[PDB]
């Protein structure tokens, strides 16, 4: 159909600029992340809310199809150092990731494009590292691919139905009450040890890294969509509390709410697969321990408990 020959043509012209870019090292990608949220951190944090709702709008089934792809392409990228996908796995990625597309709400879709700050002048380092001819005739192609999806779009008419706690209710509030002194006493908005992760991670153990990505979609796939669709929501509902306040710390009820919505996710996911993922990032321990050291020692360790006991509470549902 007009949405897989579109596509082809897009994979097609992308692949040989895919090829030659740096997947797996500090890019211009790595540092725009990271440093985001630094120049205007309240459009950063609504652009992450517009991004979530989007993904709201999405047909479940398709979602799916297209994490599942990604999955699938990593298993082939992630054996060469430069973690690049086969020509037949990349073009399946933009094949679902085209179906997933059109079944987004068209405006909220297409107005990420301008959500994110200073996305622009990423934008510029990405075309400046690239053939200019090669990336232009790849754009007009993309052009020809978002009017396939247009044509096809079902305007998020599939979007999933969203709701808006025994043991597991109550060690998560413990949890939530344990955690939110800690939380309102950081700076979402700057966090100076997830940045420069975010920033240099990857670049040190590249493999690692897309292995850890990969891990994570795996163990996204065994969770039940519905609990996903409630967890995502609960944070869509925290940031919105969230956005006036100095440090963009949530709301305590939101907090809550965000808490017992993973807690219920998490229950749903394979359990040695999620609890794996704790070892399957590269540097992850050292973060963690950074991260610990601009905690208050005993209120973190106090947390921890409650941490623990969730965690039981959990795995026992
Ligand atoms: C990770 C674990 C799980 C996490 C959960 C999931 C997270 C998922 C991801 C979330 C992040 C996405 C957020 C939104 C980003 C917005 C990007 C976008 O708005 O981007 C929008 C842009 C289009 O930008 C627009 O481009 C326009 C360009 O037109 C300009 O030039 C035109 C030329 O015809 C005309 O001259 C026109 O008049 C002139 O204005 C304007 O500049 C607009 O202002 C500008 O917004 O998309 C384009 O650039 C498309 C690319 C063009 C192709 C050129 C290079 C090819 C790229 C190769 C990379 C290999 C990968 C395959 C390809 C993948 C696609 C990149
Ligand atoms: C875009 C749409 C989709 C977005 C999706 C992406 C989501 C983002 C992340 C998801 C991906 C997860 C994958 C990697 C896991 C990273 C988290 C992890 O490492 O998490 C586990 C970490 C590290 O694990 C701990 O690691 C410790 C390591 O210490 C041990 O080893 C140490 C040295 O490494 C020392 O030697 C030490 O003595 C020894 O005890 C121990 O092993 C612990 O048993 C073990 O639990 O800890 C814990 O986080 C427990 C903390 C208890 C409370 C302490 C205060 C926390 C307050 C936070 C602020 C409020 C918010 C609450 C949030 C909840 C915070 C938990
Ligand atoms: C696994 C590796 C992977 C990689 C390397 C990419 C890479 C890319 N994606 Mg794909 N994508 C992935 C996974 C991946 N994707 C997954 C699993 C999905 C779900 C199906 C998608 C769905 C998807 C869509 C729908 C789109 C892309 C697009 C893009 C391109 C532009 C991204 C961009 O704007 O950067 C710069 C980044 C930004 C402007 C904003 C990033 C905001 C982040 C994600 C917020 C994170 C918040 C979170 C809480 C932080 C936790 C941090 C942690 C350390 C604690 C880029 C080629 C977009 C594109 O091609 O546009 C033209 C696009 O339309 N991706
Ligand atoms: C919007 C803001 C937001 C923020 C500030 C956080 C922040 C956090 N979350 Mg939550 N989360 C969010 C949204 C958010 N989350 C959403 C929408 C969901 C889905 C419902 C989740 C689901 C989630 C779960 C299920 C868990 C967390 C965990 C955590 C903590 C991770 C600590 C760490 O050191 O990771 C370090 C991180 C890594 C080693 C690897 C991160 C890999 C992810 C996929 C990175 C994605 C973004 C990255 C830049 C790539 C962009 C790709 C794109 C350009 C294509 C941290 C407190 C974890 C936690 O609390 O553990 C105790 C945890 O268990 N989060
Ligand atoms: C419930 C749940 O599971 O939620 C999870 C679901 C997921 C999927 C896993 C998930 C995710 C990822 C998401 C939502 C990604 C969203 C990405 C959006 C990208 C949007 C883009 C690029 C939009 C545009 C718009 C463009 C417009 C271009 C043009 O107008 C321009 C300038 C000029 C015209 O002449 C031609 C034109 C061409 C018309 C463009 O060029 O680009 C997440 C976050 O994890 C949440
Ligand atoms: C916890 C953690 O660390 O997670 C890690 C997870 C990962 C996945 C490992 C990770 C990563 C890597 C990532 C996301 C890489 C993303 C790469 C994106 C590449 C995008 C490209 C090339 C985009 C374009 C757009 C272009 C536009 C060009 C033009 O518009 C320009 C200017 C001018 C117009 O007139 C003509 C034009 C030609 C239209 C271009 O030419 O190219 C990261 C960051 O390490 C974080
Ligand atoms: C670290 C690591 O491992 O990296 C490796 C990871 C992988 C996964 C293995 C890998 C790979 C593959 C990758 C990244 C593929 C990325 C593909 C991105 C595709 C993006 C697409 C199609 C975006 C759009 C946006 C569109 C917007 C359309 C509309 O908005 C428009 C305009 C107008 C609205 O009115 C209607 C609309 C219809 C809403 C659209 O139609 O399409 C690689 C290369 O190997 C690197
Ligand atoms: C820029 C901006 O806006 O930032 C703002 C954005 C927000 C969203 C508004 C915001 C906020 C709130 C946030 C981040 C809340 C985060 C909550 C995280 C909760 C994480 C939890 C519960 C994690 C787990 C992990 C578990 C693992 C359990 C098991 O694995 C274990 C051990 C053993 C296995 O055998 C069994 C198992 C059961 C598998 C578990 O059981 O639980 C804030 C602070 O305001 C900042
Ligand atoms: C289809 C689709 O929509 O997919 C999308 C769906 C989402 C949800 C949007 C999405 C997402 C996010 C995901 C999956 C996040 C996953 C996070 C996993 C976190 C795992 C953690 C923290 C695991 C652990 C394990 C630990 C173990 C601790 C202990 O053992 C230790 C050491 C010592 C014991 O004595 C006590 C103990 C305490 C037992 C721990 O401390 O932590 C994504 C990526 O967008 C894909
Ligand atoms: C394009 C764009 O806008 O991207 C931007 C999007 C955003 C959302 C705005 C954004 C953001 C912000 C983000 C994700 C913030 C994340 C904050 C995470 C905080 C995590 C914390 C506190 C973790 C812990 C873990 C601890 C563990 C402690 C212990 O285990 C330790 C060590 C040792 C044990 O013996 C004892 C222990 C006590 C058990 C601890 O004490 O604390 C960003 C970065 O700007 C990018
Ligand atoms: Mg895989």
């Amino acid at each position: 159909d007009a949405i897989a020959d579109a596509s082809k043509r897009f994979s097609d012209a992308t692949y040989p600029i895919a090829e030659k870019f740096d997947w797996g090292g500090s890019s211009a990608i790595a540092k725009y992340i990271a440093d985001a949220s630094a120049g205007n951190p309240r459009q950063a944090a609504l652009a992450v809310e517009k991004l979530l709702e989007v993904g709201l709008t999405m047909d479940p089934k398709l979602v799916r199809a297209a994490v599942e792809a990604h999955s699938k392409a990593l298993d082939s990228a992630k054996k060469n150092a430069k973690l690049m996908a086969s020509k037949e796995d990349f073009a399946a990625v933009n094949e679902a990731l085209a179906r997933m597309i059109a079944s987004a709400d068209k405006q909220k879709f297409a107005a990420l494009r301008t959500a994110f700050p200073e996305s622009r002048e990423l934008q510029g380092k990405l075309f400046a590292g690239n053939n200019a001819f090669e990336a232009e005739k790849a754009y007009d192609s993309f052009k020809a691919l978002t009017s396939a999806v247009r044509d096809a779009s079902i305007n998020g008419a599939k979007a999933p139905v969203i709701a808006e706690d025994g043991p597991v209710g109550r060690a998560a509030k413990k949890f939530s009450e344990a955690t939110y002194p800690i939380m309102d006493k950081l700076d979402w908005g700057k966090s100076p040890e997830i940045s420069k992760y975010i920033e240099t991670a990857s670049a040190k153990n590249p493999k690692m890294m897309a292995d850890g990505i990969d891990k994570t979609l795996e163990v996204a796939l065994t969770m039940n969509q519905n609990a996903i669709n409630d967890a995502v929501f609960a944070h869509v509902r925290a940031i919105k509390g969230a956005l006036n306040t100095p440090g963009l710390v949530a709301e305590r009820d939101d907090f809550a709410r965000v808490n017992l919505a993973l807690a219920k996710m998490i229950a749903t996911a394979d359990p040695a697969k999620f609890k794996a993922l704790l070892t399957a990032f590269p540097g992850n321990a050292d973060l963690q321990m950074a991260l610990f050291a601009a905690n208050n020692p005993e209120q973190a360790k106090a947390a921890y408990e409650t941490f623990v006991a969730l965690t039981s509470a959990v795995a026992s549902s």
